[PDB]
């Protein structure tokens, strides 16, 4: 029917390029006319009004947040109707192009700030869901970090049941490939986990495989057949036969072998121990983002 936010005048903001195609938008870097600030307009077309409305909901929610996108105001054009959500302005230093480029202290900083935001989002109810490079807007410059596109974001309720279809491909943690439909907000450190393993080893997306069975095979051959087979057993989910017996071939070789030269100094003892921690197969014994905030890794950085 209609958007619950005051909405604005579209003539007081200017699009100057698009920069973004997303499945359900359009996006431009912009300026605010009075003000000259630089903004990000994201156009929507007027479809699925319910969830145009929950994505403002969990913005509105979450401003003022740290490291998170802020909702500045949300117009709709008086004749196409479509609706644009006006946010703040972060630089997006792509960190495939980064590899070899960005440093211990660059990745900390890198992470740690979006633990931040996650953090600020778990302890308000909300779960991204979508966590990964693509929706991290990194400042390579001034190390400025954003966490975005609320889109697929929703509001948790312990021991309800969720839609498994969200994240992205090579993202998606064993409870999603799994469907235990009460998985929690700690599917967001995993994704982030995938995140810190991509920039440690120089690969993005890290993990792989055709399909959720050969997804599951990929992540056993470093994590171990058994943790996944235990998983299973533990949370009652289902793996297929043949599955299962390839699972109890793979010890799990952890992070061996995947330290080079070119990646040598990044993979330091206390990175590899976040890791671990945070690629954790059970969703319930992973860090939260608070724990993972305490951890000796961020130590350097901590300070600012
Ligand atoms: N605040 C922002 N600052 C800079 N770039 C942004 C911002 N929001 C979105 N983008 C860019 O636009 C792209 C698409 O935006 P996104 O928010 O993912 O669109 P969507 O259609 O709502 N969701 P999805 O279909 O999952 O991409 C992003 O991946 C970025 O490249």
């Amino acid at each position: 029917d209609e958007l619950n936010y005051p909405l604005g005048n579209i003539d007081d903001y200017s699009v100057n390029n698009r920069i973004g195609r997303g499945k359900y938008s359009n996006v431009f870097s912009g300026h605010i006319i009075d003000s000259g600030k630089p903004i990000v307009v994201k156009v929507l077309k007027p479809v699925r009004i319910m969830k145009i409305n929950r994505e403002i909901a969990i913005l509105n929610v979450l401003r003022n947040g740290p490291n998170i996108s802020q909702l500045l105001d949300v117009v709709k054009d008086p004749d196409s109707k479509y609706i644009s959500l006006i946010l703040n302005y972060a630089e997006n230093n792509d960190v495939k192009t980064l590899f070899g480029k960005m440093t211990t202290r660059d990745i900390a900083l890198y992470i740690y700030g979006v633990l931040r935001a996650l953090a600020f989002a778990h302890k308000n109810g909300i779960m991204h869901r979508d966590v990964k490079p693509g929706n991290i807007m990194w400042n390579q410059t001034t190390k400025e970090v954003s966490l975005i596109d609320w889109g697929l974001a929703e509001f948790y309720t312990p021991d309800s049941e969720y839609q498994v279809r969200v994240a992205t491909k090579y993202y998606k943690g064993p409870e999603l490939l799994l469907s235990y439909l009460k998985y929690t907000p700690s599917l967001d450190i995993w994704c982030l986990g995938c995140t810190l393993a991509g920039l440690l080893f120089h690969k993005l997306p890290f993990f792989k495989g055709r399909d959720s069975n050969e997804q599951i095979e990929r992540m056993c051959v470093y994590l171990g057949g058994q943790a996944m087979l235990d998983y299973a057993e533990k949370y009652d989910l289902k793996l297929s036969s043949s599955l299962k017996a390839r699972l109890s071939e793979l010890k799990g070789t952890m992070w061996a072998g995947l330290i080079n030269e070119s990646n040598r100094d990044i993979c330091t003892p206390q990175a590899l121990d976040l890791l671990t921690k945070m690629l954790t197969i059970d969703h319930n014994l992973r860090p939260t983002a608070e724990q993972a905030m305490k951890h000796p890794f961020f130590d350097e950085i901590r300070d600012s």
